[PDB]
């Protein structure tokens, strides 16, 4: 009848200062073509703070719902949606407003899943982003050298594994020896703990002819290093630049004044990627991702915060903790919050 949900009440990249937990909200009713989903797990994404900052559409004032992805049970649906879905059915989705106990989701974008497991949620945004970007833009093939930053993170774990399946030689950056071990377990050829080992030097010495593809999620100095490390005809894919998201503009400083010159000299490229521009590829990506997940051919690491200071991310209120956890760089795999 009523429920809790998170609401952006003030525009800001500081999640805590931007978002409020609202405690007596009416449970929304699904339309003819909608599902009403009781969320059991929701995804925490780096860009959640870009969203709370209002950067997706600056013409939109608070309050508005937040959260990009969820998985749970269909508890109610409109008549038309009932042709495909049924009450009690497990579904996952990528749609705004997942940070709530119940979310209305158009049946046409929902993804039927085998059951309500957090592993399936990792595929929705993090998995598809890696799958689609690398397939469409990566030009992957046997022997290509691929550099993945934030490699032990939500989407990084997939860029890593998929590149390995494409028979590429893969290098991955992360911030701890434990993260490096995780990378090794995913078949990383060259894990690099950037806190203990200078990435630029590793690249210059061990990969003198450069890397062919960069899956770049960090920005700033890491972006600078990756540009310098590009091989002839190399491709740097701008997936993100999380090092800048908390700043007032959300940007990270780069030493890019000489970027065009470097790109010309190497016939190399810098290519942006935004998941929402590739939705025509989404259903197929998710279909394949789900196969590998269920068959065990893809590790879908979940960080539910069980080893965080305050423990398992349970309840909407723990979303604040979980966001902070990401930005402290503590997570291995996808950050997920449970709503018991
Ligand atoms: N374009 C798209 O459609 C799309 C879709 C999904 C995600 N993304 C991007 O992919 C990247 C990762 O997002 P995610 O949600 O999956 O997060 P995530 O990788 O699971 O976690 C972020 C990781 O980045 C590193 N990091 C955190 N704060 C940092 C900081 N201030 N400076 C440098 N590094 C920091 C940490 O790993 P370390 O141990 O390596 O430092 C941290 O664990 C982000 O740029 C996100 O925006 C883009
Ligand atoms: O069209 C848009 C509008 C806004 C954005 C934006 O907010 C994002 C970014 C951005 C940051 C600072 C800006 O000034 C503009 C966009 S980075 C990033 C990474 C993601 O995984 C998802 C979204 C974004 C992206 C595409
Ligand atoms: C350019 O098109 C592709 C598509 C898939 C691949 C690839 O090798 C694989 C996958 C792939 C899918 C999407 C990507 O962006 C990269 C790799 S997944 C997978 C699973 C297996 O058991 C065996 C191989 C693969 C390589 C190039």
């Amino acid at each position: 009848s009523m429920m809790q949900k998170l609401v952006v009440t003030r525009l800001s990249p500081n999640f805590r200062e931007a978002v409020t937990l609202s405690r007596d909200c009416p449970v929304p009713l699904p339309g003819d073509g909608d599902l009403l989903v009781r969320n059991r797990f929701v995804g925490v994404n780096a860009s959640d703070i870009n969203y709370s900052a209002g950067r997706y559409d600056p013409s939109v004032k608070p309050p508005f719902d937040i959260g990009f992805e969820g998985i749970g049970e269909v508890v109610a649906l409109g008549l038309s949606a009932s042709a495909r879905y049924t009450v009690g059915q497990a579904v996952a989705y990528m749609a705004p407003g997942s940070f709530a106990e119940y979310t209305v989701v158009p049946a046409s974008i929902a993804t039927p899943v085998p059951s309500v497991k957090p592993e399936y949620l990792t595929l929705l945004v993090s998995g598809t982003t890696a799958y689609i970007s690398l397939k469409e833009l990566g030009g992957l093939s046997e022997g290509k050298k691929v550099l993945v930053t934030a490699a032990a993170g939500g989407t990084g774990q997939f860029a890593m594994q998929l590149s390995k399946k494409a028979k590429c030689h893969v290098i991955g950056t992360c911030s701890s020896d434990e993260k490096s071990a995780f990378l090794k377990s995913l078949g990383c050829d060259r894990p690099i703990n950037y806190k203990t080992e200078p990435v630029g030097t590793v690249l210059k010495q061990e990969y003198p002819e450069g890397v062919d593809v960069v899956y770049e999620s960090v920005g700033g100095a890491m972006f600078d290093l990756a540009v310098d490390a590009l091989a002839t005809k190399g491709r740097l894919i701008v997936i993100g630049f999380i090092s800048g998201y908390q700043t007032p503009t959300g940007l990270s400083p780069v030493k890019a004044g000489t970027l065009p010159a470097k790109l010309l000299k190497k016939s190399a490229s810098v290519q942006g990627f935004f998941l929402n521009h590739y939705l025509s590829k989404y259903q197929a990506a998710m279909s394949h991702l789900l196969e590998m997940c269920v068959s065990g051919d893809l590790v879908c690491e979940v960080d539910l915060g069980d080893l965080s200071p305050e423990g398992r991310f349970t309840g909407l209120e723990s979303i604040f903790r979980a966001v902070n956890y990401m930005y402290m760089g503590k997570n291995t795999g996808k950050i997920v919050v449970e709503l018991p």
